[PDB]
C-alpha cells in the first residue's frame, strides 16, 4: 500500500479512474466537433474555437483527477480513450445540443461519484468534487442550454443566418 | 414636532413616503424582469443587465426620499413592498412595455406630488422633485418608447432573431 | 422542465424562493434602521452607513440566490417583501441586538436548507450554500455580539456618551 | 450561553480545543526537528529551516483553530503542550518519516472532527474543516512521502552524500 | 467533393487520419509517463514535468495535422486511442528509452507518409511534413539518446542517485 | 563533546534549557490572553492584537535562545509547556497586571542566568543576554507599568468605557 495512503476507498479509487476516462472521452468529442467546424462546407470558426477551448477544459479536468489520484495514494489505470458517437455533427444547434447532453452525462458521473465518497466517509474527496467539479458542471450546462435556447429562437438549424449570427455575435 | 420641520405639510410627509413604497415596488419589479431574462429558457442577458441597472436606479431613487424625508423633519414609514404583476414576462417587447408603463405610471404619481406640493407652498419641496426626479422620467419613458419603436419595427416578440440582435446591438 | 434541470428537487427550489423573500426581508429592515439613525433627533451617522452597508450586502446575498435559482433551473417566486417589525429603532444597542436576532434568524434559515439540501442528496445546493452564506453569516454574528457586547460595558443606551463614541470609534 | 452560539454541540468545542493542542505539539516536533538540523554535529540548514517553516505553518493552522472556536461561541481551554517523542532525530530520512507519521495522525485527528461534525449537523465546522485543513494535510502527506522516497533511492541515511545532496538540491 | 480539395489522394488522406490517430496515442502515453513520475513512490517531478511537456507537443501536433486535413478538403475520421502499452514505466531510463522508441516509431510512420505523398506527387503535403514534422522529429530523437546516454554513463536505473540528479541538473 | 564547544559550563546550558523552557511558557500566557480579548463576550480587538504581538516576541525570544544553545555546542532539551494560570483573564487590567508579573519573572530568572553566566567566566554568554533580553524586559516593563497606570488612573477595570478608550487610543 502507498505511504501516502489514508482513507482512500477502492472503490473511489477505482471511480475516479472512470472519472478520468469520462473526461478524456468528453475533451476527444469536443475535438471533433471544433475540427467539424473548421470544415470549408461548415465555415464556423467561432464555434470551433467554443469547442476547442472546451477541449483543453476538459483536458484540465481530467489532469488535475490524475493529480487527485496521486495524491491520496491511489494508482493511475488508463483505459482507451473512445471515438466520439459522430463524426459529423450536422449543425451548430446539434453540436449544442449534443454538448449539453454529454455535460449532463459528466455532471449526473460526478454526483455518482460524489454519493459514492459520501458513502465511504472521505470528506477530502467530497470536497475536492464541489470544489473543482459540481459548480463548473452547473455553470456549463447553464451556458449550453442558454445557448441552445438563443439558436432555437433565431431559427436554427435551418436559418443558416441564424447560426451565422450567432457565431459572430454570441461566440465571437 | 421636529426640531428642523419647517414648512413641511403633513399631506406632503404622507405622499413622500407613499412615493418612497412606489419606487421600492418599482425596483422590484424591475429585478423580477431582469432575472427573467437570466432564464436559460429565455436567456437574454443585456435585457437582464438593463433590467437590473433600472431596479438599481429605482433604489437609488428611494433611497433620495427617504434622506429627503429626513432632512424635513419627515418621519419615514415603511409600508410591505408588494410582489410584482407577473412572474413571466414573456418577452422582451411585453418586459419593454410594461416598464414603459410603470415609468410613466411613477410620473404621474410624482406630477400629483409636484402637484400637491405647489398647493402647499413648499417650493423645496418642488424644487427637489424637478430637479431629481421629473426630467430623469422623462427620459426614461423616452428611451423606453424607443426601445418599444425599435423592437416593434424589428418583427418582435414573433422574431426572435428581432430580440436576439436588439438585446446585442442596443442594449449590449 | 427545464433543459438544465438536473438532481435540483422541487422542495429544495421553494426553500431557495423562501430564502430570497427572506434576505430582501432583512435588506429591508436593514434599510429601516439605516434611516432611523439618519434622523435629526438620533443623528448616528455611522451607524446608519453600517446599517445601510448591511441593507447592501444582504441584496447581494438575495441576488445571488436567484441567479442560483436560475442556474439550476428552478423558477423564481417572488412574493411580498413585508415591512420591518419596528419604526423606531430607539437606540444603537437596541438596533445592534435587533440586528443579531435577525441575523440568526437567517442563520436558521440556512441551516434547515442545508438540511433539506442535504436529506435531497444535492451537493451543488449544499457546497453553494458553505461557500456563500454559512461562514459570512457567522462572521455577520460574531461581529454584532462584538459590537452588542461593547455598547452594553461603554453604558449604552442610557450613556449617549457612549453611543457617540462607539459611534466615532468603531463604526467610524 | 454565548450570544452568538448557534448550532454548535459541546462535543465539537471539546474536539476543537482537542485539536488545538495537538496542532501546538505537531509546532513543538517540529521546531525540535528543526533545531537538531541546525546543530554542529548534523548542520544540514536546509532541513531545518523546513522543519522551521512547517512549525510556523502547525502554529497558524492552531490560530486558525482558536479564532473559530471564538467565532461559533465555544470556549478555548488550553491544555500542557507535551514535549516531543525525541530529542535526537538521528537523520534527516528519519526526521522525514516522523513528520508523515505525525502529518497522517493529524489527518485522522481531522477526519474524526470532521465525522463527529457531521453527525452533530454543523454544516460550517464540516467546511471549515474541508477548506482550511483537509487539503493542506493532503499536500503535506503527499510532499513528506515524495521527500522520503526520494531520501531512501539516494541511498540516506547510510550515505551522508545522499542527505548533503537533498538538503541542497531540493530543500534548497 | 469538397469544393478545396485539388491534388488530394484519398490515400493521403487516410495516412494522414492515421498520423492523427498515432500523434494523439503518443499523447496519451506521453500523459501516463509523466503522472506514473507523479506517483509518490517515484517522485521525479522534473521528469513529469518533461513527460507532459512532450504530451502537451504530441497534441500540437495532432491539432496540427487536423488543421491540415480540412485546410486539403479531406474528411477526419476519428478513431479509437489506445491506452499505453505499460502503466508503470519502472524507472526515468525506462521511461527515456520507451520514449525513445515512440519517436522513432513516429519518425518512420511520417518517413512513410512523405513517400506516399511523394508517390502522389502533393508537393504541399511533402513540404508541410518536412518543415512541420521531420525535423521536430530528428530533434527529439537526438535528444532523447542523449538523455538515455546521460542516464546510463551515472549509473541508472540502479543507482538512484543517478536518476535523481539527471532530475534536477538536466530536466530541472 | 562538541567540536565548538569552548568555555561553555554544563550549568550554563542546563539554566539556557530553564530559560528556553520559560520564554515559550510566556508565549503560551500571551496566546491566552489574546485570544480571550477576542472573545465575543470581551471584544477588546487591539488587547488581542497586542497580546498576539508579544506571543510572537517571546516566541523570538526563545528562537534566539536555542540558536544560542546550538551556536555554543550545548544540546537542546525541551520540556513540556505548562498551561497559563488561567482561562479567563477578567478584564483588561488584571491582563495587563498578569503580563507585569510574568515579564518581571521572566527579568528575574534572565538576572539569575546572567549572575551564573559571570560566575562561570562566559563572557559571550553574559554580553548575549545583556544585548538581547536585559534591555527588552526593562523596555517591556516599563511599557506595562504605563499600560497598568493609564489603566488604573482611566476607572478600569470597573469602568468598560476606560477599557474601551484606552483599546482605541492607546493600543490601537
Ligand atoms: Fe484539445
Ligand atoms: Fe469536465
Ligand atoms: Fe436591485
Ligand atoms: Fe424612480
Ligand atoms: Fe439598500
Ligand atoms: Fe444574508
Ligand atoms: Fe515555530
Ligand atoms: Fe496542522
Ligand atoms: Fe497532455
Ligand atoms: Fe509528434
Ligand atoms: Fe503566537
Ligand atoms: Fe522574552
Amino acid at each position: 500500500t502507498s505511504q501516502v495512503r489514508q482513507n482512500y476507498h477502492q472503490d473511489s479509487e477505482a471511480a475516479i479512474n472512470r472519472q478520468i476516462n469520462l473526461e478524456l472521452y468528453a475533451s476527444y468529442v469536443y475535438l471533433s466537433m471544433s475540427y467539424y467546424f473548421d470544415r470549408d462546407d461548415v465555415a464556423l470558426k467561432n464555434f470551433a474555437k467554443y469547442f476547442l477551448h472546451q477541449s483543453h477544459e476538459e483536458h484540465e479536468h481530467a489532469h488535475k483527477l490524475m493529480k487527485l489520484q496521486n495524491q491520496r495514494g491511489g494508482r493511475i489505470f488508463l483505459q482507451d480513450i473512445k471515438k466520439p458517437d459522430c463524426d459529423d455533427w450536422e449543425s451548430g444547434l446539434n453540436a449544442m445540443e449534443c454538448a449539453l447532453h454529454l455535460e449532463k452525462n459528466v455532471n449526473q458521473s460526478l454526483l455518482e461519484l460524489h454519493k459514492l465518497a459520501t458513502d465511504k466517509n472521505d470528506p477530502h474527496l467530497c470536497d475536492f468534487i464541489e470544489t473543482h467539479y459540481l459548480n463548473e458542471q452547473v455553470k456549463a450546462i447553464k451556458e449550453l442550454g442558454d445557448h441552445v435556447t438563443n439558436l432555437r429562437k433565431m431559427g436554427a438549424p435551418e436559418s443558416g443566418l441564424a447560426e451565422y449570427l450567432f457565431d459572430k455575435h454570441t461566440l465571437g
